[PDB]
C-alpha cells in the first residue's frame, strides 16, 4: 500500500506514535517519506546481507527475522514479512522499540540526514488529525 501524507499521519497518530519518546508526528512522517516514499512494501538489501523492510525500513540485522541474515537477532519478535503489511501496526510497534534503544531517531539514517533539524511540521500541515 502506498499511503498519502495525511493518511499516514492519521494512521501513525492512531497507533500512538505522535510525540513518542518526544518525537512529534512530523518527524515520523518525514522519516517514512525518505525511507520508503510511503510504500509499505518497500525493501532494500544492504551490503552486509541484511535487508530493510516496510514503511520505516526496519533492518533484519537486529529487529526482525527473515531467515537469511546470519548471526542476526529478532528483537521485535516478528517475521520481517509482517513489516510489509498494508496495516502499519507491526511497523509502529517495532519502531517504538527502536527509538527507545538509546540513539533516538538517529537509528534511521535518512531521518538524521534529511529530517533532523528541518521544519518537520510541514509534513503534517493541512492534515485533519
Amino acid at each position: 500500500k502506498v499511503f498519502g501524507r495525511c493518511e499516514l499521519a492519521a494512521a501513525m497518530k492512531r497507533h500512538g506514535l505522535d510525540n513518542y519518546r518526544g518525537y512529534s508526528l512530523g518527524n515520523w512522517v518525514c522519516a517514512a517519506k525518505f525511507e520508503s516514499n510511503f510504500n509499505t512494501q518497500a525493501t532494500n538489501r544492504n551490503t552486509d546481507g541484511s535487508t530493510d523492510y516496510g514503511i520505516l525500513q526496519i533492518n533484519s540485522r537486529w529487529w526482525c527475522n527473515d531467515g537469511r541474515t546470519p548471526g542476526s537477532r529478532n528483537l521485535c519478535n516478528i517475521p520481517c514479512s509482517a513489516l510489509l503489511s498494508s496495516d502499519i501496526t507491526a511497523s509502529v510497534n517495532c519502531a517504538k522499540k527502536i527509538v527507545s534503544d538509546g540513539n533516538g531517531m538517529n537509528a534511521w539514517v535518512a531521518w538524521r540526514n534529511r529530517c533532523k533539524g528541518t521544519d518537520v511540521q510541514a509534513w503534517i500541515r493541512g492534515c485533519r488529525l
